[PDB]
DNA sequence: ACGCTAGGGATAACAGGGTAATAC
DNA sequence: GTATTACCCTGTTAT
DNA sequence: CCCTAGCGT
């Protein structure tokens, strides 16, 4: 059986590579559960072949987090993270890291959790039936943050930046978070867009749910 | 005065596109 | 040539 | 995502 070591440097259309590919069938449990939070978060899952296969693309400022994720998806990620340096329209140097898994049907299982009537979307009940505490940890490390950033502040309220989802979508997400994890939360408008507000009242419950999965370098997002 | 908020800005993300490296 | 496709790349903001 | 000006008390 081919070893990652043997194809991580071959051409994309290489036979040896495709063999290693066929030796893989499905994502392992962590890869799947964490996958939910990442897709809800900063990751990007795409298909270039009408749903035959999907790969996940990653891009983060924090290198530590990037390396944590690549390691989590180890067997699906051939190359180390690539450094991306660009200039804004303000002539400013912004640094980020990029990486991605190769495409594979193993990813269809994750992708599908977000397609209904044939469109990318957030299903009512995604939370209820699939979002595990691990899922929540990654969603938090990705789009989570504090409500009050003022220094010395004592507000424990939390926020999930869901500004790219529809209000109805976030509305469904909130229902699932309340019902499934008894989190005192609700939708709030920001720049005419939806974010999830998690009352400080439930901070400790929220915290105890994701605590096991967050890494040292993400601990700063917590109040 | 001080704690919230919502308003706001410069990213730190998300989305797609293009091609050098294999196959036949 | 034509078909593949992982690893960059740039377009653009919602975060 | 974070910051912070300035409303509300
Ligand atoms: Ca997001
Ligand atoms: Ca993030
Ligand atoms: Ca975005
Ligand atoms: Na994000």
């Amino acid at each position: 059986n081919i070893k990652k070591n043997q194809v991580m440097n071959l051409g994309p259309n290489s036979k040896l590579l495709k063999e290693y590919k066929s030796q893989l069938i499905e994502l392992n449990i962590e890869q799947f559960e964490a996958g939910i939070g990442l897709i809800l978060g900063d990751a990007y899952i795409r298909s270039r072949d009408e749903g035959k296969t999907y790969c996940m693309q990653f891009e983060w400022k924090n290198k530590a987090y990037m390396d944590h994720v690549c390691l989590l998806y180890d067997q699906w990620v051939l190359s180390p993270p690539h450094k991306k340096e660009r200039v804004n329209h303000l002539g400013n140097l912004v640094i980020t890291w990029g990486a991605q898994t190769f495409k594979h049907q193993a990813f269809n299982k994750l992708a599908n959790l977000f397609i209904v009537n044939n469109k990318k979307t957030i299903p009512n009940n995604l939370v209820e039936n699939y979002l595990t505490p691990m899922s929540l940890a990654y969603w938090f490390m990705d789009d989570g943050g504090k409500w009050d950033y003022n220094k010395n502040s004592t507000n424990k309220s939390i926020v999930l930046n869901t500004q790219s989802f529809t209000f109805e979508e976030v509305e469904y997400l909130v229902k699932g978070l309340r019902n499934k994890f008894q989190l005192n939360c609700y939708v709030k408008i920001n720049k005419n867009k939806p974010i999830i507000y998690i009352d400080s009242m439930s901070y400790l419950i929220f915290y105890n749910l994701i605590k096991p999965y967050l890494i040292p370098q993400m601990m700063y997002k917590l109040p």
